[PDB]
RNA sequence: CCCCCCC
RNA sequence: CCCCCCC
RNA sequence: CCCCCCC
């Protein structure tokens, strides 16, 4: 049956239609320099509005890949938005969807919080430290990228856990910028990643040229690191279960769970016929995801989940155990087998 | 025999004709906007009759998919029913074959709804408790997917459990609403289904145009995980004999279970044959299905539901066990495996 | 005739 | 319906 | 995020 329900979805000759008259921003690359210094001006200063620090980071990533790169990548995702370009006032950037006034406190809040810094210490101000640094926008995207990883899960769990990673990962940036809020930017991020699905195809394809990219900063190097962390999002169940079967748990050999494992490598066996791309499918919001469920084997379920509970792996997983026998006997067992 | 049968079946050169002087009713595109607040009134409001609820989520649907194709999708069900396009006055809709007074009385009660909790409370609706809400359309679709997988079944049953069932998969939108009628609307799209067999090809076609986008809400990825849920509808008992298989029960090697077989695994070729259509057969109503009917083989059948009484899978099923002595034996077998 | 559980 | 830990 | 010794 799984089979037969990916290749109807597979095999469909009729192309969906979805945000028809809606339009989003993009910034050109001959305006990079300008939005780095926008990236950075997010970063050493105090904001009270930290609204559209998602937008400009996906600004960014629209000047690094291409307008008109960006438009396909868009076209292809199954969103019809029309690309609007970005036009420079004086400069500064008005950007489609983001007031001017916005980009204007940013803007004064950095200025005054440069004079202040300049006027008051040594004037010794690093290279790394001002605002037009050339990875502050990738600094932003690192925020971006460690609440992308939580995607899958809730809003106040991915944002407790971007702070809590963010302290450890970003630790260069912090001291380089004291003032950044990741809390702030890191809400922003998860905002756009809601309202504008088609920035996740976006900000994957930024992933992706990143990564298939020759020679990168530290920066760069680190944002591909944690957009490789973020590539199982969703189906942490099958990783579990993959798990499971490299400790050999007893409880696997189980009549039900026995009875359950054929369609279980049916599962396996349609998530290596998707491939490569299958793992993007929760992070994309793809509807095809779901497929990869492994909700209908509850035995199954129960005795991955007690494998992981048993090994400690589990921490503070919130899914459901259908079978308590299977799930206690399991941790049981890889209780004993770990100690 | 049976692939003959089915060869008999599938090479028609004559194509059938009905519903011809019947018409049925779409809503363009242009008027997705409106549709989607009819969608919501008739969610947040206590309302009497609930009895076009179900030709409102079709259309829906029919502004998602375009008239035109959904004229095609109609034509192409081997039903000639005439589309009947839908206009407006004074806004409201005139949709054909719906009363306009049941379009007045439901709009009506939902303004008097409105007014009454925004002159008693404090005046914070928010964004997703108001009808004019873009995922209310979808949250209707989804009693109707929920009811969609119970058309093989009976009709209380089918409520019973799209109740049951909506109450934990609709909680947030119950939560949102707190007053819609999941029996009612259930009701009516149980009346629909029966009715109008070609709404089924189009509740597919929106099932299918819904799964292939590259995007979705949540409540989209909802409706096509209950959709999908719904596939191998009114084949149980083939999933029950690849379950029995993957078991490894010891009475399918009984003598009258391997005379079976063969004829067994000619139906299995071909569901094989038919692929991945083969499972919206019942769904359907195609009277293609019934060449998947496992009757003709009753110590089979009888081994098969023995396996899972014996794991507990049978729960409440319906079915005749033709040989009990097999099915007895089977039970017994099964549960001494789980135990 | 067929279908019939749970998710 | 699905998802849900840590890095 | 990753890396981290010796030759």
């Amino acid at each position: 049956d799984l089979s037969y329900k990916h290749a109807i979805l597979k095999e469909s000759q009729y192309t969906i239609k979805r945000d028809v008259g809606t339009t989003t921003a993009v910034t050109p690359s001959s305006l990079q320099q300008e939005i780095t210094l926008l990236c950075g001006e997010i970063l050493y200063a105090k904001h009270a509005d930290y609204k559209y620090a998602a937008e400009i980071g996906i600004q960014y990533i629209s000047t690094a890949l291409g307008s008109e790169r960006v438009q396909q990548i868009l076209r292809n995702s199954g969103s019809e938005v029309q690309v609007v370009l970005t036009r420079t006032y004086s400069q500064m950037l008005d950007i489609h969807g983001v007031e001017k006034s916005w980009v204007e406190e940013i803007d004064k809040e950095a200025r005054k919080t440069m004079a202040t810094l300049l006027k008051e210490s040594s004037g010794n101000i690093p290279q790394n430290q001002r605002p037009s640094a050339p990875d502050t926008p990738i600094i932003l995207l690192c925020v971006g990228a460690l609440i992308f990883t939580k995607l899958a899960s809730t809003i106040e769990v991915g944002l407790e856990t971007t702070v809590r990673r963010a302290n450890r990962v970003l630790s260069d940036a912090l001291k380089r910028y004291p003032r950044m809020d990741i809390p702030k930017i890191a809400r922003s991020f998860y905002d756009l990643f809601e309202q504008k699905v088609y920035h996740r195809s976006l900000f994957i394809e930024y992933g992706k040229a990143l990564g298939s990219s020759s020679t990168g900063s530290k920066a760069e190097s680190l944002f591909v690191n944690i957009f490789m962390q973020a590539y199982g999002a969703g189906q942490t169940m099958l990783r579990w279960g993959v798990i499971a079967r490299s400790s050999n748990n007893i409880m696997l050999g189980h009549v039900s769970v026995q009875a359950e494992l054929k369609q279980v490598t049916e599962v396996y066996d349609l998530v290596r016929e998707m491939g490569p791309e299958s793992g993007l499918l929760h992070l994309r919001q793809s509807p095809k995801a779901g497929l990869l469920s492994l909700a209908n084997c509850p035995n199954f379920a129960s005795v991955v989940l007690g494998n992981a509970s048993g090994l400690g792996i589990i921490g503070m997983y919130r899914g459901r155990v259908p079978n308590t026998e299977l799930f206690s006997a399991a941790e049981s067992y890889a209780k004993s087998l770990k100690e």
